[PDB]
């Protein structure tokens, strides 16, 4: 379902920060906001953590809306945060 496109406006729209928090979030349910500066192109990890098993399709969508980033919620998702709750 969700290609590099998909990860990839992720790390346009969340911090290099955050998308780190994105891992903990996963991972000790951190959910922190972080204003940085954002990547274009450089969080790899993000990738590895997608075939990892920890930003997959359904965990990604999860961890998306625990941060209620609409900029992707609307986008990826093309929902409505609480339209997302329901498919979690």
């Amino acid at each position: 379902h969700m290609s590099a496109e998909v990860i990839h406006q992720v790390e346009e729209a969340l911090s290099s920060s955050e998308l780190t928090e994105l891992k903990y979030l996963c991972l000790g349910r951190v959910g922190k906001r972080k204003l940085e500066r954002v990547q274009s192109g450089v969080r790899d990890l993000l990738d590895i953590l997608r075939e990892r098993g920890k930003l997959s399709v359904g965990d990604l969508a999860e961890l998306l809306y625990r941060v209620r980033r609409f900029d992707l919620l609307k986008r990826i998702l093309k929902m409505d945060r609480k339209a997302v709750e329901t498919h979690l």
